[PDB]
């Protein structure tokens, strides 16, 4: 089955997944010189006050911070979006070395991570319909440089010993979202897809033009996780990124000038 191994990678996802091979896929590469200015986007509004986390999961691809998602307590609004977005989870991509980890990149540029926080759009009822339409998710992508330690992100280092292997899971209740953010919520946006399979061309992307640090200690925390299963040969949970996708008939716009 698919994953980022030396055989079933990325460039094998075709085969299961025709859609990899899409008008629509993500990640893309941001060419800052030819994004342009929207004035016609508003504010991003990130209501993260009453977010309730529940659980962590490794699934063997990355881990996913889980959120309650039956009632509008964290969403995403505003921006490119029309509607209101729920938070239903988090996860995180990267690389084995710093210089690689991201998908999406920057005029080719590639962070040593990337955090998707996964919301979908309360008018089709549940994620299951939100993803089976085009503006059915919106996801917002920040970057990860290593340089100083992000306090906000020392949580969930903390219980990756408790997850180490594809299928464990922890209570982890009471994280708060907000520490995982920018200061600036200046953005590009773009129409595209999961960049796991199954590959659904059902998101609006809104990815942050700034980083997030966090520390070599972090990363290398992230580095010691496992892609394989409790008494599996060990596979360290590493680039577990999808490269660039071709744009096609896609803009990328910006919030800023």
């Amino acid at each position: 089955h698919w994953g980022y191994g030396k055989h079933n990678g990325p460039e094998h996802w075709h085969k299961d997944f025709p859609i990899a091979k899409g008008e629509r896929q993500s990640p893309v590469d941001i060419d800052t010189h030819t994004a342009k200015y929207d004035p016609s986007l508003k504010p991003l509004s990130v209501s993260y006050d009453q977010a309730t986390s529940l659980r962590i999961l490794n699934n063997g691809h990355a881990f996913n911070v889980e959120f309650d998602d039956s009632q509008d307590k964290a969403v995403l609004k505003g921006g490119p979006l029309d509607g209101t977005y729920r938070l239903i989870q988090f996860h995180f991509h990267w690389g084995s070395l710093d210089g690689q980890g991201s998908e999406h990149t920057v005029d080719k540029k590639k962070y040593a991570a990337e955090l998707h926080l996964v919301h979908w759009n309360t008018k089709y009822g549940d994620f299951g319909k939100a993803v089976q339409q085009p503006d059915g998710l919106a996801v917002l992508g920040i970057f990860l440089k290593v340089g100083s330690a992000k306090p906000g992100l020392q949580k969930v280092v903390d219980v990756l010993d408790s997850i180490k292997t594809k299928g464990k899971s922890a209570d982890f209740t009471n994280f708060d979202p907000r520490g995982l953010l920018p200061e600036s919520l200046d953005y590009w946006t773009y129409p595209g897809s999961l960049t796991t399979p199954p590959l659904l061309e059902c998101v609006t992307w809104i990815v942050l033009k700034e980083p997030i640090s966090v520390s070599s200690e972090q990363v290398l925390k992230f580095r010691k996780l496992n892609f394989n299963g409790e008494g599996e040969p060990e596979e360290l949970m590493v680039d577990n990124w999808r490269p660039a996708q071709p744009l096609k008939n896609r803009q990328i716009k910006a919030s800023f000038k």
